[PDB]
């Protein structure tokens, strides 16, 4: 069937919407190529609409169905649990979309009683009614990046708010706990930065003679089958569940997964979807356990031998015991043509890889660099281009999430994230004494409130204190990064150590967890180091949950 149906009216905003970066002293002082960055808005809507519309393609086979066997056995071993209506309120995102019946977000987290009434409403439909299509709105999503050598918005769409918490009451538990259970330790959200790192070097140290690939479906949300998502709930409908639930999951199943129609910010009738949607729950999980299951059963139609995969949604890295450079080339053919069977057809042509460090998977590379005591120490890393370009973005316009924060976050050990992202923004909250004030990022799709003073607690549990001590870093790292700031017009590296160790000072000066960032965070300033030991209150934090599983797009928010 066709993933999408039109009728002619169109994605439109529901606001004014901001497209060049504007000409600002804090953000020009980052990156002076101001009109290389832009956002995506709906003017580039119809150009998306055609690129993820069409026709799809799916034979299922032998090894597709053996598959999908074995992962229902284990997904047979989960008991699920119904979460109460003030649980899923507390998972609410303060600044989620509210409802078009009354009442928002902070009324939901309130637990005000018509947020209450109406959820409780919602969800008893959802008990009774197995078949009528929820409603949803699509939009066109605000995106910054650097101008090519331009990208049209991608497509959300998503259901009211009272749906998106009886979504959580039936099914957090189970996109939370399944997807492990499942495909184990194939399951790519439940590893931090540094433990995923670990994985793939371990995984390609295991080899004989390794060869991996990075492999890109084409728009992978368009290319789920109605199929696709009742093998997705037939897997989660496994698990042991409470008798609402059950029904809560086959309801939401037919009526909202699988498809539905589509209305516009004016409230027209925009068409009808038949893929997945980008914004329910189930999204992230649902990618996962389909990808997985499809390229597996491609991998062993294809005979690749000894593979061990890494799934995070629709992105795939895969990584096998290479049986020589032109069986490699005909076999990673077959994988292709296998998974184009199974509608997942590639965007860029997969291509074998016999070095780790130039396979690029959740948009990120493995690198090398060195400690204090010289010893080898691998990270992630990943072109800085649109980290930067944000990052200017976020300066000079206020954003609802900190992407910058996020980036510091999850690339701490990286060459231009502790140089340029800590310096200019540090810098910029020392000015504006905002150090203490917490700000809002995501975390593989969750909502988190972290205050900029905890980021040396949160780097070394999540890094280790080796993030702060890391140098002499690979060329090839230093070059990509070199040549992206030329590019975009951000000052050089040298400038960007001048500035830090005037950052670093003023920090110190206030003593108190403000000094402790200008120690930890800007040791890779002073010639004259610090002997780093482990941070007191570090081994205390609360990080449980932080990196156990993804729900981009679904609406969530950890407390």
């Amino acid at each position: 069937s066709m993933s999408y149906t039109w009728t002619g009216a169109l994605i439109t905003p529901c606001a004014a919407e901001e497209s060049k970066l504007p000409i600002n002293p804090l953000s020009n002082s980052l990156l002076r190529h101001h009109n290389m960055v832009y956002a995506t808005t709906s003017r580039s809507a119809s150009l998306r609409q055609k690129k993820v519309t069409f026709d799809r393609l799916q034979v299922l086979d032998d090894h597709y169905r053996d598959v999908l066997k074995e992962m229902k056995a284990k997904a047979s071993t989960v008991k699920a649990k119904l979460l109460s209506i003030e649980e899923a309120c507390k998972l609410t995102p303060p600044h989620s979309a509210k409802s078009k019946f009354g009442y928002g977000a902070k009324d939901v987290r309130n637990l005000s009683s018509r947020a209450v009434n109406h959820i409780r409403s919602v969800w008893e439909d959802l008990l009774e009614d197995t078949e009528t299509p929820i409603d949803t709105t699509i939009m066109a999503k605000s995106e910054v990046f650097c101008v090519q050598p331009r990208k049209p918005a991608r497509l959300i769409v998503f259901p009211d708010l009272g749906v998106r918490v009886c979504e959580k009451m039936a099914l957090y538990d189970v996109v939370s706990t399944l997807p492990q259970a499942v495909m184990g330790s194939s399951y790519g959200f439940q590893y931090s930065p540094k433990q995923r790192v670990e994985f793939l070097v371990n995984t390609w140290k295991s080899k004989k003679c390794p060869m991996g690939f990075s492999y890109d479906t084409r728009c992978f949300d368009s290319t789920v089958t109605e199929s696709d998502i009742r093998v997705e709930e037939s897997i989660y409908q496994c698990c042991d569940l409470a008798p609402e639930a059950r029904q809560a999951i086959r309801s939401l199943t037919e009526r909202l997964y699988i498809g539905g129609p589509l209305t516009n910010s004016k409230g027209q009738n925009c068409g009808y979807r038949r893929c997945r949607a980008s914004g329910v729950l189930t999204t992230s999980c649902g990618n996962t356990l389909t990808c997985y299951l499809k390229a597996t059963a491609a991998c062993r139609a294809a005979k690749l031998q000894d593979c061990t995969m890494l799934v995070n949604g629709d992105d795939l890295v895969v990584i096998c015991e290479s049986a020589g450079t032109q069986e490699d080339a005909a076999a990673l053919r077959a994988f292709t043509e296998a998974m184009t069977r199974y509608s997942a057809p590639p965007g860029d042509p997969p291509q074998p890889e016999y070095d780790l460090e130039l396979i690029t998977s959740c948009s990120s590379n493995v690198s090398v660099a060195h400690d204090a005591s010289g010893k080898r120490v691998y990270y992630l890393t990943r072109d800085p281009t649109t980290p930067l370009a944000r990052a200017a973005w976020e300066t000079a316009r206020h954003t609802p999430i900190n992407s910058w924060l996020g980036n510091i976050i999850m690339y701490a050990p990286t060459l231009w994230a502790r140089m340029i992202l800590m310096t200019h923004f540090f810098s910029i909250l020392l000015a504006q004494e905002q150090l203490e004030k917490a700000l809002d990022c995501q975390i593989y799709g969750a909502c988190y409130s972290i205050e900029p003073l905890d980021l040396p607690q949160i780097i070394e549990r999540l890094h280790g204190l080796s993030a702060f001590t890391l140098h002499s870093y690979s060329p090839g790292e230093i070059n990509r990064v070199a040549s992206c700031l030329r590019k975009l017009g951000v000052p050089p590296l040298r400038t960007w150590r001048h500035r830090a160790r005037s950052v670093r000072a003023k920090l110190l000066s206030q003593g108190g967890r403000a000094a402790t960032c200008g120690r930890y965070l800007f040791n890779w300033a002073v010639r004259t180091k610090l002997k780093l030991t482990p941070i007191p209150a570090a081994s205390q934090l609360d990080l449980s949950g932080w990196f156990v599983a993804g729900y981009s797009g679904g609406d969530i928010y950890h407390s």
